[PDB]
Parts: C-alpha cells; sequence; structure tokens
C-alpha cells in the first residue's frame, strides 16, 4: 500500500513537538538476521525509507519552525526575568534566570534533534551488522558505496552515541551529549558525519552526502548531514541571538519597568498549553504545536484543495511559516516549491476524496485490476457498466510483481464480466482523522469558506502573535494579547475538530 499523505496528497507528515518539549522518538527498526537475500535488501530499503520519512516529518522538512523556537525561548526567558524583577532582584540575577530558561528550553530542542539523528545512526549500525552477517549479501548489494569521484568507498560505518568514534556535543545547559556519526572509511583517514559538522566538502564524501539505499531499481538518500547542518546552524544562531538579545532586553527593562508593572506568573504560555494538550485527548497535536510555535495560521477560512498531480480533494485550514507566500486565493494554483517558507494543512483525512483513473476497463470474471497502488486508509469505489457500485479497502487489493493490483469482486457482483466506467477513492475511517500535513506538491484552492459567517470568500488572512525582540513585551497589554490570541486560536481549532 502507498501512504495517503506521501503519495495521494504529495505531502509530508508533520511532527514539531520536539521543538516545544521532550518528544517520543521512533525507535530503531533494523531488519532481522536470518532473512532471505531479497527480503533483507527489501527490508533495509523499507527501514531507510521509513527513517527518512520520520526524520523529514519531524526535523528535515520543518527547518522554518525555528523562528517559533526563538519566540518560545523569549516568552520563557522574559517571564523568568519579570519574576526576578518583581521580586526586586539584582540585574545579574534577572539575566541569569532569563538565560537559564533559554538554555533549559534550547537543551530540550537540541537533545530531541540529536536523539532523532542518534536513533538513525544506531539503526544504520544494526543494518550494517545484519548486512555483513548475511552470508549472501555485502554492503555494496544494498548501498551505492560511491563518493563524489564515482569511486567505491573503502567502507560505510555507523558509530552510535557512546562509541569511541561518536562526537561529544555541549548543550546550552552546559551538559554533554554523545552524537552518532556516519563514517566513510578512506583507509587510515576517515570522514565522520553528524548534524554539527555536516559533510567534509570534497569529492571523498558519499556521492549524495548520506548513504544511498538501493533495492529493485529504486534508491533513496537519507542520513544526509548536508540536510541536518542548516537546521543545526539556524538552531545555534537562535541560541546565540536569544542569549545576546535577552541580555539587551534585561538592560533596557531593568529600572524602567517597575515591580508590579507586568504580572505574568498566572499566565499559561502557548508552549505550556500545547504540552498540556499533548498529555490528553482532544484536537490534533501538530496544529496545537504549530500555534504554540507562533506560525501564521488561518483558522477562520476552510479551504477545499485539489492536489494537481493526483486529483485528491481535501477540506482544511492553512498555516504558513512565511505569510509573504500568502495571502492564498480561491481558484488559484500554488506551487509550494516556489514559496519562501513551508505550507502546512490541517485537515480531516477521513474526508479525502478523488477520482480514480488508474484501473483496467475489463473485469475478467470478477477480478478488477488497478494500474496504481491504492492509498492507505482509503478504498477504491468502482462503478461497473451495469451500474453496480463496490468499494474495496487498500489492504484487500492483491499485488503482482508487474505493478498491478487485483481483487475478486465476484461475490459482491451479479454481473462478474463487465467494464469499469467510473472509479473514485474515499477514506475507510469511521471516526475523524484530523492531521497536519506539509504541502510539497502543487495544489489548487477550489473553494474558500469563512467557517463562522458561512460565506464563500476569495482570499486568506494569516494570524500570529507579535514576535519577540529585545525591546518588546515590556507592557501588560502585550502579554495579555499574547495569552488571548493563543487561547482564541486553540478554541477555534477545538470547535472545528468536534
Ligand atoms: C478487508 O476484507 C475484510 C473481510 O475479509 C473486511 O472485514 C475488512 O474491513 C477489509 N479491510 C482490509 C484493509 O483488508
Ligand atoms: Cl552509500
Ligand atoms: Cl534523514
Ligand atoms: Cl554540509
Ligand atoms: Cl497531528
Amino acid at each position: 500500500i502507498a501512504p495517503l499523505v506521501g503519495v495521494g496528497l504529495a505531502a509530508g507528515a508533520v511532527g514539531v513537538g520536539w521543538a516545544l518539549r521532550e518528544f517520543e522518538i521512533v525507535g530503531s527498526d533494523a531488519p532481522p538476521e536470518g532473512l532471505t537475500a531479497d527480503a533483507l535488501k527489501q527490508q533495509v530499503y523499507q527501514t531507510a525509507k521509513t527513517r527518512k520519512s520520520t526524520n523529514a516529518s519531524t526535523i528535515v522538512d520543518n527547518q522554518n519552525i525555528l523562528d517559533g523556537v526563538k519566540h518560545t525561548a523569549y516568552t520563557d526567558a522574559k517571564i523568568a526575568a519579570i519574576e526576578e524583577l518583581n521580586a526586586g532582584s539584582a540585574e545579574s540575577a534577572v539575566l541569569d534566570a532569563a538565560t537559564t530558561e533559554v538554555n533549559s528550553y534550547l537543551t530540550t530542542v537540541q537533545s530531541n534533534f540529536l536523539k532523532t539523528w542518534n536513533e538513525s545512526v544506531a539503526e544504520l549500525d544494526s543494518i550494517l551488522s545484519t548486512v555483513v552477517n548475511h552470508p549472501d549479501i555485502g554492503k555494496g548489494d544494498v548501498f551505492l558505496m560511491l563518493n563524489g569521484s564515482d569511486n567505491t568507498i573503502e567502507d560505510l560505518l555507523a558509530n552510535p552515541s557512546g562509541s569511541t568514534d561518536a562526537t561529544s556535543f555541549t548543550l546550552a545547559d552546559g551538559t554533554t551529549m554523545s552524537v552518532g556519526t556516519v563514517e566513510v572509511d578512506r583507509g587510515t583517514e576517515s570522514y565522520y558525519y553528524d548534524p554539527m559538522s555536516g559533510l567534509v566538502g570534497d569529492l571523498g564524501d558519499l556521492k549524495n552526502g548520506g548513504p544511498t539505499v538501493q533495492y529493485d531499481g529504486d534508491s533513496l538518500v537519507y542520513l544526509n548531514a548536508s540536510n541536518w547542518k542548516p537546521i543545526y546552524d539556524e538552531m545555534d544562531t537562535v541560541l546565540q541571538n536569544v542569549r545576546s538579545g535577552i541580555s539587551t532586553w534585561v538592560s533596557n527593562v531593568y529600572g524602567d519597568v517597575q515591580s508590579g508593572e507586568i504580572e505574568v506568573s498566572d499566565l499559561v504560555t502557548p508552549r505550556e498549553r500545547a504540552a498540556m494538550m499533548a498529555q490528553e485527548e482532544g484536537m490534533s497535536q501538530a496544529i496545537a504545536d504549530l500555534i504554540a510555535l507562533n506560525v501564521p495560521v488561518d483558522a477562520e477560512r476552510e479551504a477545499t484543495i485539489t492536489i494537481q498531480d493526483t486529483g485528491a480533494t481535501l477540506p482544511g485550514t492553512f498555516a504558513l511559516t512565511d505569510a509573504s507566500d500568502g495571502p492564498l486565493e480561491s481558484g488559484k494554483t500554488y506551487d509550494p516549491s516556489t514559496f519562501s517558507g513551508d505550507v502546512y494543512f490541517t485537515a480531516d483525512m477521513s474526508l479525502v476524496e478523488g477520482d480514480w483513473t488508474a484501473y483496467q476497463s475489463g473485469v475478467d470474471g470478477g477480478n478488477v485490476t488497478l494500474t496504481s497502488e491504492p492509498y492507505s486508509g482509503t478504498a477504491v469505489e468502482l462503478n461497473t457498466a451495469a451500474n453496480e457500485t463496490v468499494a474495496v479497502d487498500a489492504g484487500n487489493w492483491t499485488a503482482t510483481g508487474n505493478g498491478t493490483w487485483y481483487h475478486d469482486v465476484s461475490p459482491e457482483l451479479e454481473t462478474d464480466i463487465t467494464s469499469i466506467e467510473s472509479a473514485r477513492f474515499l477514506s475507510t475511517a469511521e471516526q475523524t482523522q484530523y492531521e497536519t500535513i506539509q504541502l510539497q506538491g502543487s495544489f489548487t484552492i477550489d473553494k474558500l469558506t469563512n467557517t463562522q459567517t458561512g460565506e464563500e470568500v476569495t482570499a486568506t488572512s494569516f494570524d500570529s502573535s507579535e514576535p519577540h525582540t529585545d525591546s518588546n513585551y515590556i507592557t501588560q497589554e502585550e502579554w495579555d494579547q499574547l495569552e488571548q490570541q493563543n487561547k482564541e486560536l486553540i478554541e477555534k481549532y477545538e470547535q472545528s475538530q468536534s
């Protein structure tokens, strides 16, 4: 089965909780030993494809949410600085309390980011163990093993956190963390890759940066330090800018802002609210986390989109990392690849629709054939020439090695021998499946509707709270507005999702 988000919507899953709190990382799932030659090659490819997808869903595809990390860091730093200020502490103590909150929060962000990389290197190490141990296969049968010069590398190794060849990274907290490395053996010399160092930069590096996993003519690159280095550098820029900025903020506020002027002890931070929602059941977490990361959102305008490449229709709300790409308009086609920022879409996956054209017209004795893989959590509803409608779930379609999907529909049919005139796909799910996806492929807004008034509007309006700076959030009004804008955005999504 093909993933609905990945293929059907030409999108990516969104997990941004790692930038807000301690996040649950997807554990290593390396193929077992004792497998057949083909199955190991297949499972190594599947293990790398799933790892690339989960690393993209959380870290790699969301590099533009770090502006929200900067905003979140400032909220906690300023609150702690205001507490010490209201208590009549020395400027030193006010700044120390602020910096500790910056360092404590950014350690949780750095740790989540490096644990995601560590789990990938650890899983790679157990892949390379299973590959070497397999009697019929070597590393070159599953990996490209080429460098920039298109020459075969001496060896591809993975040193998990704790290993002698794993790097030691100092967190904002001042504590040390071991980070796993992707090793390229060059004899006596060796290349080590981690999110901090990235690639070496010469032709001795892996042809495509990270290991290239190949199986049955299809291949993929993952664990590419070139994709992790810009995220680390921007995260490191944020840590340095918030530290220097809060030192400036404290100097501008100390003496000027009097004790009792600002009262933010009773205030529940957007980060805290999203952490609380993560502990319970309710609205979809990625949008709760995206609101907490102060990403411009249009909660009030429901848009029905058509993913151009597949024809999949989906109703939902938009979120833009950079509202400069916006305002998105009704009837217009948008290419997210031309956008300066990233496009997010919160929708009920149970409402995914779309015309299915990847089918064979001839029904050979009840056996209906599909020329493309059906999507996960969906069912292909076929309309026969004798006006008979039958829906078959994705898991009930049987695959052949020649890229076709068959299912015996003779028990549900009266006229087994017929021709399929029409076909469409719809969700299998009975309950709501609200989720946030990142739009990668082109899409057209077929309609825009204001959810409160119920009217058909022509443009979108993105809302976010004022971002933090070294001179702002020095008044009660500013802090009360932050609290209120967050509360009304959460309530808006909580109302729409029930
Ligand atoms: C497939 O068919 C079974 C009956 O054999 C049905 O109960 C189930 O809902 C279907 N779902 C999948 C994904 O196989
Ligand atoms: Cl490789
Ligand atoms: Cl990756
Ligand atoms: Cl790099
Ligand atoms: Cl979600």
